DNA sequence: GCATAACTTCGTATAGCATATGCGAAGCATATGCTATACGAAGTTATGC
């Protein structure tokens, strides 16, 4: 750590501006490298495009996903270049391995996951399960899932919606803007949301989040600056999963149990089983056309 | 005086997206950098008997 890290804050010094993401994805490249680079010992800092090829092999010996090792590539030739030194990408042998490998096990049939698909029925029924409830926290979720399928939204967004971030009319439809647009909300859910605000009681200042912390006892908890982290909006939606599904399974594969594009991926597909026409779709998401969309729409039964 | 529920901070793995190049000479298929989940685990503190 410490001599990686403050080498590494040289560059922070250099280039002070990146995503969060990134920075914390960087160092832990620049971890397994220097432990390979000692438990076989050679020049820590300026790459050696042999030892280099040397750790891609060692890395597809294990088998990883192509798609991973393509970015501890990508990481490792940054770091040469914002540190101002020729990029290790530039050697064909480099090329040459990547492009081997990647041939190799595409041919071993590698698959792209994709997530279970959150269908407008789970949510109907999950409706008609929690409907009576008047524990606060089911209200929470109940009211959650209510939005977070009806608008589209990405996880991270509906995470920051305040109060102020909506607009109601009186006897309609209900209204929320987020960072020019403005996306509109069905009469079903307003209602829903209508009861967690007003048991709940979060409007004393439109600057605080309507999502917030809600403790053991059902006692509600206000903030204007602490928001819920997705980490526990994750837990909702496996929480509910837990609840209508026996536990999961211990093969340890991923996605067997829905997760924040459950609800896109539900949408869209339910859309495409309602006979919408794609660029309606492609409108609605906003999403730059690339052949995802056809991938989620893949197959109706 | 300790046990528990519901959540917050780290870490090592993959998917999304915006932009750019070829190849061929019009259009877009494939390639490149950067940003964001998914999951298991360790750690926090308020309420309770």
């Amino acid at each position: 750590s410490d001599e990686v890290r403050k080498n590494l804050m040289d560059m922070f010094r250099a280039r002070q501006v990146f995503s969060e993401h990134t920075w914390k994805m960087l160092l832990s490249v620049c971890r397994s490298w220097a432990a390979w680079c000692k438990l076989n010992n050679r020049k820590w800092f300026p790459a050696e495009p042999e030892d280099v090829r040397d750790y891609l092999l060692y890395l597809q010996a294990r088998g990883l996903a192509v798609k991973t090792i393509q970015q501890h590539l990508g990481q490792l030739n940054m770091l040469h270049r914002r540190s101002g030194l020729p990029r290790p990408s530039d050697s064909n042998a480099v090329s040459l391995v990547m492009r081997r490998i990647r041939k190799e096990n595409v041919d071993a049939g590698e698959r792209a996951k994709q997530a279970l698909a959150f269908e407008r029925t789970d949510f109907d029924q999950v409706r008609s399960l929690m409907e009576n409830s008047d524990r606060c926290q089911d209200i929470r979720n109940l009211a959650f899932l209510g939005i977070a399928y009806n608008t589209l939204l990405r996880i991270a967004e509906i995470a920051r919606i305040r109060v102020k971030d909506i607009s109601r009319t009186d006897g309609g439809a209900m209204l929320i803007h987020i960072g020019g647009v403005e996306k509109a909300l069905s009469l079903g859910v307003t209602k829903l949301v209508e009861r967690w605000i007003s048991v709940s009681g979060v409007a004393d200042d439109p600057n605080n989040y309507l999502f917030c912390r809600v403790r053991k006892n059902g006692v509600a908890a206000p903030s204007a600056t602490s928001q819920l982290s997705t980490r526990a909006l994750e837990g909702i939606f496996e929480a509910t999963h837990r609840l209508i599904y026996g536990a999961k399974d211990d093969s340890g594969q991923r996605y067997l149990a829905w997760s924040g594009h459950s609800a896109r991926v539900g949408a869209a597909r339910d859309m495409a089983r309602a006979g919408v026409s794609i660029p309606e779709i492609m409108q609605a998401g906003g999403w730059t056309n690339v052949n995802i969309v056809m991938n989620y729409i893949r197959n109706l039964d």
